[PDB]
């Protein structure tokens, strides 16, 4: 059945993280929101709505299987967004990657499924999971053992996800953003980099040869789907990729585009790449289309330039080299 | 790091079972051995070693990871063996298999990690984890049987994939096995090679479930039980993974049917029936590096490993 | 749609094995014509050699003017002629990929230029989609000779199947692509596995294995085949698809053959490993379900009625 | 056996188009060359060359071949060329492409082989070899129809000895030509501050080779030991982009005010793997020098000079 999106208590695990603050920011009005976080980030306690009467804060960790059956009772839309992403964090510590991702999603699970009220079980996995598979643990650099560690542990989740919804008829959702940019972001990823750059027009480099392949989600347009993707009947036992087609780049492609829109005078140079990575290919995002009605809105031109104008706005809140 | 398999503590989760057993049996004269199982198998029991004055088995769950962790105090060399394979059980409960396999095994590396004293982490996986990468989770309509078997398979890579962070983050000395379909004496079993020859050995029907061209990998226990050994012991094993098996039995059921009613001399008729459930195809992996860096290479064929468990099934 | 009766058939390679099997089963109510170059002949042999619906053309399918001669009038063109030479001691792969790319050319073109074909069936080889997994850049002792055989008359036959769909396509000829699983069965003696297995094991020599025995094939008894081959060129439904024709019960490996053979034929051959004398490639077999369902064929001979029908032939023809 | 690329005897199929007429302005000077061609193109009539001492000029089909046996006799570098290539040529006939190019190549390996005198046999393929209207039709024909010609030429190297290099460019550009492709056209437009059009969602991968490049990667195939048996792709590794990325960087590079505007598909997206181009580096010494940058430039100068 359709869920309307007001009137629910809502359990976010990663609730003080970036897609969980921004999500927040857009139900707190109407609903009960509790957050399931251990603060590795707090991006949510800069917020407007830090201490609005309908959100509350639990600090814990995924990984405390007793503590998260008991945060979640009750709730009706479980969102699982917890989780560790950082390649520099995965090479060091690959263990706590894979044991955060894989064991705290089954944790997740089971506690939604004993919970038994909840009406929409939403799974953060992540779009590399796809190009994953053609790499093998029997078989690159650092920085693509590392990438290849954080995809592998979000596959076993979505495996995990899988069993629960089959066994247990959860409503589980599988939802794999494209790497997410826009207003909001901090972050030291190519976007928000190479905007700083080109806003000062500072040499932009391309490590490599500039010729490996990003795809992009502007942050409203993945907001905009996981709304679709907590509501509709027929997100239900289903997998879908969350981005836009249209921004799909090269690195060298998306420097170019950059200091194009932004009218930047930025020289782009080539330096030799840092560490060796893994290719992975993007997947295809038409599902989301046919069974959420999702398509993205916000081309990369526009995106970029809303972008750039809150990082001018706030540009008292980073530091990088 | 070549070890010497006497005068260690050995911890085998998963120890009362089928593969377990049989290493004890081989190992218990010359080594404190500590099996830590829950008894849903319990192979270990009907042995004659059952009570060696050098065994001794902890009955607990690799779920319960204090209880894993404290067992495997002082343990020196660590032999994760605890899982659930059977295909009808992963059909009802798809969630208990990816748990025990996935959980069991991180549980199983932190308590070997959290001991310091392991010098070989040798983990049990299962051939059909290279099959599995044809099909996508997203994509499963496979029949319950297929899906129950790549459920299991995955299980399995994740457990692969959790080892091989321990070994690079944490220095854990670990090696990856899997075995091919394991069978001769000792497993009485309830796999085809077993149900074949006690139908062949009595000259009844052997029917061939669906278009009989599914191919299985088979390995004679002896060859097992000699790559384990060398799996544990060989420096050139850290790190590494490994399939084990004989790859001149490799075949389809319907060849293996023939094969077992040849060499016995049985008068079986095979005959050919509906398949129950729709099964997953797998491609079967390659074993080269087993003998470039174990030395191991299968010596028992079909031919001879038949004869040998049908000679052991018919004096029981 | 057709009826296999009162038509002018023109078969290119029809004096060769399946093409004499077929005209046996047609030559009593059309007139046939046979265009071939007799590198082999099995038509020679057949009691209907020399009946008066048959003419024979000594003919190249490489000599592009006198196929498009030949041809003038024909209704159903069946081509045929192909050389594969796997497994032959002086390897040609010039030889395989002019006769078989070429050849096809030349055959579509001939069927084109006629203007009367109503069905045009193109022979080609189930390996044509494994043969994708490997890349003529990256052939090796870790292709081996027999390997690098394998793989040339594998895409020799796929560059048959585009221009098959080039022509249908562009000018509508009324194509249909068939790939025979390996045929067995009576009516020639053969340089297989089977007959070479069944040879033996009647003898009761001892049978060899080369390398683990663990590679696959896929077997079509003849009469299945034929029946398929009868079933494409008449329905309607065959035109401008593909098929893949064979069994799914007698796909097997060399091993599980050797000892199927012996079982069935009461032999006492030892079944011996040895070191193969060349590495080969592994080419998927593929589904067959399609051919069930448009054309309504399911194969009916399994591999223990098959390997005594083609004994008892070789058996009584030595 | 290095060879020296003078005093040659060259034998050029496919020699009155785009690539042919370049290689042969820059060897017509020092060597005896060979045209043979149907015409189909003819760039080459318009080059000051075209009637130089040293250029015969033989209008034949690479599909006759007995003519083309005769033509080769005494070659002692040949260069196979002659293809239905570009999509205004290919997109007219999948069995005209398919033939002229699986045939045509098979034709020009056995007048190769049997002139005896070959030192050298170079034939071009196309980088989409590993990778439904009239239109997807005629380019999924174009990268079989080539792929099959480089299993002919397989077979020949193999069975014959023939000293065989594939020679895969990425896609041409530069001066000399106004050109058919995305720079061409896009470049066009941004120096006339025209909008370009973005055709599907414009993630579509083009690879490029700059026209000076693939020259010099052609004369170290046709010379270098190192080379016979082998195939390589000819192309810069810096020089891959998608096609909306390609139009940010020509209108960025040449300070164009068009607009880059999305417009329907109702084709469905190829997605070509680019290949590496590492053993090019290895075995010919060749590595692509001139960036899109440059390139950009130099054929915007051209274009606005004509
Ligand atoms: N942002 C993107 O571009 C992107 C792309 C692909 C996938 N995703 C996935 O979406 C989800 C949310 O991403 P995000 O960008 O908001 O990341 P984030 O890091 O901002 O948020 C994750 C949150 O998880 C919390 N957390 C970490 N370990 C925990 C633990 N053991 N127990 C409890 N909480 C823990 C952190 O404190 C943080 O607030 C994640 O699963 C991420 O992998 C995001
Ligand atoms: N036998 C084979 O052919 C084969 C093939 C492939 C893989 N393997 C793997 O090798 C290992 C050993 O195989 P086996 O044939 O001896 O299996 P088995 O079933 O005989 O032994 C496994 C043992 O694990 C125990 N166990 C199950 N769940 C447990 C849990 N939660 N806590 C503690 N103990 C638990 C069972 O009681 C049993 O004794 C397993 O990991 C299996 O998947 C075996
Ligand atoms: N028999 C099989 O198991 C099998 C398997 C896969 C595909 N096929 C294909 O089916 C078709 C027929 O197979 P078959 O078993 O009858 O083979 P076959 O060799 O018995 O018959 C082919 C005929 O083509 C003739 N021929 C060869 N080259 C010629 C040329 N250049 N010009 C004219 N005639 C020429 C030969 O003389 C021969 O009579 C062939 O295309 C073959 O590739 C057969
Ligand atoms: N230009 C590129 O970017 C590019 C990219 C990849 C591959 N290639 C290949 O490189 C070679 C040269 O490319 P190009 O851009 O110079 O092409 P082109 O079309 O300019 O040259 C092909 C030439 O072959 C001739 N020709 C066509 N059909 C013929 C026939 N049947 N007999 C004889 N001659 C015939 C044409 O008249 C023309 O002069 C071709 O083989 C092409 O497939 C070119
Ligand atoms: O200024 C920059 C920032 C990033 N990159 C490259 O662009 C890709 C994307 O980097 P990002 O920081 O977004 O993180 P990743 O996607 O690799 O985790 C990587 O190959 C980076 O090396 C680059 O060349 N220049
Ligand atoms: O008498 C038998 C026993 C097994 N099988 C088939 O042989 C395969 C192997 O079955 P087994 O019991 O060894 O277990 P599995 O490997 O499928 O878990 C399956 O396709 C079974 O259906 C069969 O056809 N006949
Ligand atoms: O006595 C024999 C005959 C054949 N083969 C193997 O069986 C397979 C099939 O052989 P066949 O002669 O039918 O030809 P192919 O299919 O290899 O072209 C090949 O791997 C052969 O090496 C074998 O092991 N023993
Ligand atoms: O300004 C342009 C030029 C090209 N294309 C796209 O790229 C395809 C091929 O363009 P190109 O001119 O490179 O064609 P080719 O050289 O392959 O014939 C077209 O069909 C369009 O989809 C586009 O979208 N905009
Ligand atoms: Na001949």
């Amino acid at each position: 059945h359709m869920i309307e999106l007001t009137g629910k208590k809502i359990f976010i695990t990663g609730g003080a993280g970036f897609i969980g603050s921004t999500l927040i920011g857009r139900l707190i009005e109407n609903n009960e929101m509790i957050v399931y976080d251990n603060l590795e980030r707090n991006t949510l306690k800069s917020q407007p709505f830090a201490n609005h009467k309908n959100l509350t804060l639990i600090q814990g960790n995924v990984l405390d299987q007793e503590k998260i059956i008991e945060a979640a009772k009750g709730s009706e839309i479980f969102i699982h967004a917890a989780a560790i992403a950082g390649i520099d964090n995965t090479v060091k510590s690959p263990v706590r990657t894979m044991t955060v991702n894989m064991i705290g999603t089954a944790n997740a699970l089971e506690a939604a499924h004993q919970a038994g009220t909840v009406q929409r079980f939403l799974e953060f996995s992540t779009s590399e999971v796809f190009g994953s598979r053609a790499y093998r643990v029997d078989e690159t650099g650092a920085v693509g053992e590392a990438r290849w560690t954080y995809a592998v542990s979000k596959l076993a989740g979505e495996h995990l996800t899988h069993a629960y919804n089959r066994e247990h008829g959860l409503p589980t959702v599988t939802f794999r953003p494209f790497n997410v940019y826009g207003p909001g972001q901090i972050g030291e990823g190519a976007i928000s980099i190479m905007i700083r750059k080109a806003l000062n027009n500072e040499d932009i480099y391309i490590f490599g040869d500039g010729s490996q392949i990003r795809a992009w989600c502007y942050v409203d347009d993945m907001i905009d789907a996981l709304m679709k993707a907590l509501s509709v009947p027929q997100a239900i036992g289903e997998s879908f990729n969350i981005g836009n087609a249209r921004a799909i780049t090269t690195i060298y492609g998306l420097a170019q585009t950059i200091c194009r829109v932004l009218n930047s005078k930025s020289e782009i140079i080539f330096r030799e790449a840092l560490s060796a990575d893994i290719e992975l290919r993007i997947p295809n995002v038409d599902k989301s289309e046919e069974l959420l009605g999702f398509k993205a809105q916000v081309d990369l031109e526009e995106g970029l330039i809303r972008t750039a104008d809150w990082l001018s706005a706030n540009m008292n809140d980073l530091p990088v080299m």
